[PDB]
């Protein structure tokens, strides 16, 4: 049986490297950043939601530390996580690497896992709920993990939930048909159509195959019946079955005082307090600390945080009683966007909801087509 | 403040022109910016009803409407024709569905039918069925133009005007016909659409005149034909069916009904003259469908009702009281046709009259037009889809001469070569002017159409890939099943000696298309199935519980670009294929760490050639500072699930003993990192080298004729250094060679003489042909191999013999490649059994296809690196064969065996 098994998996393996990539046949492959898989289930449950059946799912393990590898307690504890993810009738496999620390091994997992044309595109991801109260070197790694996964040409998605992902197996929000609630689209960027495709496929679930879809999209306030029609239009063209579209006309508004207060709070304990030297004179004091914020820094992206906060408020006032809230997410270039930052962003866009949030972002490739070569 | 959205960012909004590769109508196609910019610093149209569903509406009329359709329901009954039309309907309403799905999945081009079939279905049964598909309609137009020129001739000598004979006028008749149809077709597509809408409008007519002269008062001349009128009593007994002649069979009705009324695609192959057809393709054809069908029940309940099955036609049978006897419901209306029910001889009623249809009319000549307008209609419809798939299917190019055809011209793109080829293959057949035996064949060619068809729309379905997004979402994926294999049954059932011919046809060019292997990548259902199926069985072992009854020898072979070291991937997939996992990796030194677009054209063109030399490996490239660290990259995370490699396979650097010796350092940590991670290790060394640096030929390529394999076992790792030269040996051009193994079995593991040996050599059942013992390894070696030895370890020695332990890593922080004078006095008596066992080696081993030999172990720390270097230099040395030197895992292969 096993011989058997193995055989029909290799065969069907080799084959797969003869045929030809094509938009049309795309297909999201992850690689979930879980760690112990019973530690966080949800992430777990709501990747092998959409992903059954359809794409490769890998759950990414690292051990920290120094070790010389081999031994059987590696294999044994391996076996005990498949044994795990198998009675959860979850189709992934399970790989842990040993590296000194969370970045080397997501760079190892990134650049090897996977066999021929089975190899993940997609980065999978939790939010950092506590990366306030942490030390500034692990935010700086969070963020460079993202980064690197940008690098490697990944698809990155990143999941935030109220009570954050770390915890008979224990039961997640994912298991139980969500019913009439609505999956709410905020595509502000084009990054491809990953941001519709991994909401498209959950949809086609019986557990979400109820939910009314909503994609928001930002407009002009004179223009906005035109918006709206290209943007159906457009739709229909990817034959997505999207039930409503809005728009909004007031992304560029100011937001309110207390919240970009609050914002410039959040970053209050990250700001070097040096931005009036020359990005040159302003280096040496990042050399120990690549994460504190120079004030020419952020009299750059005075206007992109804003934007972020104030798209908050936008999602706020919409999504409150949603399934599910897909966001692209914001990209911030390599040496002009802090890490202290970033992480700000990231909870700036996600924050007082009841979330199952997603911040979504493809390669900038297109991965949706509405043509038939 | 209120302005566009975008308007201060690089990061642009999702428009529509960021999708399209079309011509952008404003200025260029806008690109969206790529990932790297972001991150890293620094011509005429039809709508849908005069263009699909009145072209399929004449399609599927044909001429049995008039001249059969009223028989079939005189020998069948109401019911049963209601059956058969049902039936019928069934089948070609399942075929609309699968087409009406297929073709709303992006946008489709012109091609009609072929093009959707091909992309969605691939290019190995897209481009027979084309070809199919262009041949019958280019001989359904003969077919079509052959009955219009039959009727015309019947007409023409019932008025006593023939022009030379029955069979002779066909023929002028047709050739005339097709060519002004030619001629119109040729005109553009506005001119084929105005006269389908005259044939149209004619047929339209004709069913108005028949319902017109269905409903008057019946005068004599009817009257003594059998039509009276809607009659509640010829109603009641034209239901059951009353069988005649050798015909009077439900199968022999459905055989000529069926194959009569299935033109549905007739709108669907101008696709590229509609203007949404994924708007108008699925409603027009549907419609279409649906109004025959309604046509044909109306029809036949209508004549059922009104004509009498048998009629003696003369007037004089009228009913009188003194003479004949009245028999039937005739006679209760006033007319006796006892004499010829009783003799059973009078040409005229439903089942006797074949144009009793026309009779009924108010004027014979209306449905003597519309006769006319449906054949001509039929043919013309048949023409223009043969060019149209044709010239599509070249321009495709899969076929090696057929490319001649496809020139578009002016404006619209109308292939006129197409044009012309399908009216001389219709003049050809029509030039025959017989076809009662060749009609079964075309149609068997459109119901394996339709079969392909529906297993198009059923094999999408099933796949579901995420590209496969119809917005027509009324179909069942197990109802175009259903309707594929009917469609098939029908084919055999009908003509199946044609069945078998058409099946054939379509085998052989499918046969002929996946030979040729032609370089066009569409994007189908059957690329999207080979990833399901891979997905499904890895997942498949993934759920298998671990356990030891199932070893594989799974490599990671390091060969850089494979294309520089040919000999490592020939050795290796030689007994990995068909065997176990085979894994090419590639480190990339690098600047950095990045993969942009440049690394994946570069790993897909490592992957083409791989496969083109027929090896099954996966190729793997990785970005690290050094080679050590990417191997160790690889060795980690490379694989999914339980498909690992569990074996590291590695050339031999030959040039150690010149080159920096951290590179040698590195090299031999390489392979204690392998060990490490329970590996097996495979040095392999040849007296050229690995690099060479079409497809470059090799050793391993080529037969090995009587040379012998020697195994030189000298340590007990599990078996590896047995299981590979006994993979090795199962190969045909490794059968010739002769297994010897020099069993040295057990050095320091209290060997057995002559027992153990050959027990463990018969419980691998590897054959092995000859077992000798070589004691002789203690023996001091020659001086002369001894002094070289010293001579390549001298450059790497510290000279410390007076310095301790505790300080002789001091010197070593930067150097620790260079041995010491006490491990140069621990490591002497096993460093001499390496020149002792090279000493053998070479006064045995020298004719010898391969020299198998177990991999001495360096102990970490204690054992110098250079000084390993140079112990594995020493062992292959001088040796003409390939040498490969192997240590197991130290697990059990021998479950691999059977
Ligand atoms: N050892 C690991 N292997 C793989 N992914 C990990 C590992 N540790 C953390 N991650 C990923 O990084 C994300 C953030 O983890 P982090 O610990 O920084 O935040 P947290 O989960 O709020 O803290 P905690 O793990 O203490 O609950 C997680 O969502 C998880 O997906
Ligand atoms: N970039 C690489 N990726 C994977 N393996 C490599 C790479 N470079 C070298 N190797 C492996 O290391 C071995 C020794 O290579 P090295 O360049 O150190 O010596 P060499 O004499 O040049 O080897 P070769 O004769 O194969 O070129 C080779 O047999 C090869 O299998
Ligand atoms: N012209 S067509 O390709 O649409 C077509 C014609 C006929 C069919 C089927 C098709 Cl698809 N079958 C019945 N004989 S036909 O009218 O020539």
């Amino acid at each position: 049986v096993q011989a058997g098994s193995y055989n029909l998996a290799l065969s069907y393996s080799v084959g797969l490297n003869e045929v030809e990539d094509h938009i049309k046949n795309y297909r999201p492959q992850c690689l979930v950043l879980t760690g112990p898989p019973n530690f966080r289930p949800a992430l777990v449950d709501f990747v092998g939601t959409f992903t059954r059946n359809l794409s490769l799912m890998i759950c990414g393990h690292v051990l920290i530390g120094p070790h010389k590898q081999r031994m059987p307690e590696l294999q044994l504890i391996a076996n005990g996580h498949t044994k795990w993810l198998n009675k959860r009738k979850i189709k992934a496999f399970y790989s842990d690497v040993i590296a000194e620390d969370l970045r080397r091994g997501v760079q190892i997992l990134m650049q090897a896992a996977g066999l021929g044309r089975m190899k993940p595109n997609i980065l999978v991801v939790g939010f950092k709920k506590n990366w306030q109260s942490a030390h500034p070197a692990t935010v700086e790694d969070y963020i460079g993990i993202l980064h690197d996964a940008f690098d490697f040409n990944y698809g990155v998605c990143v999941m935030r939930m109220r009570e954050g992902l770390n915890v008979e197996q224990a039961t997640t929000i994912f298991q139980s048909e969500q019913g009439k609630k609505t999956i709410d689209i905020y595509w502000l960027f084009d990054d491809g159509g990953l941001t519709l495709l991994i909401p498209y496929l959950l949809g086609r679930k019986r557990r979400w195959s109820k939910c009314k879809i909503r994609v928001f999209v930002g407009g002009q306030i004179n223009r906005m019946d035109q918006e709206r029609k290209a943007i159906i239009s457009l739709l229909s063209k990817f034959r997505l079955g999207f039930h409503e579209v809005h728009i909004l006309p007031d992304i560029n508004q100011n937001p309110r005082a207390e919240h970009t207060k609050r914002f410039e709070d959040m970053i209050a304990p990250f700001r070097l307090n040096d931005g009036f030297k020359d990005e040159a004179t302003v280096n040496e004091m990042r050399r120990d600390c690549p994460w504190k914020i120079s004030d020419e820094e952020i009299t750059k992206n005075r206007v992109k945080s804003l934007r972020q906060v104030r798209l908050n408020e936008i999602v706020l006032d919409y999504s409150r009683d949603a399934a599910l809230i897909v966001i692209t997410l914001p990209i911030g270039r390599k040496g002009k966007c802090p890490s202290s930052l970033y992480m700000a962003w990231l909870e700036t866009l996600s924050q007082d909801l009841r979330p199952p949030v997603i911040l979504i972002r493809g390669n900038q490739e297109n991965v949706l087509t509405f043509y038939c070569q």
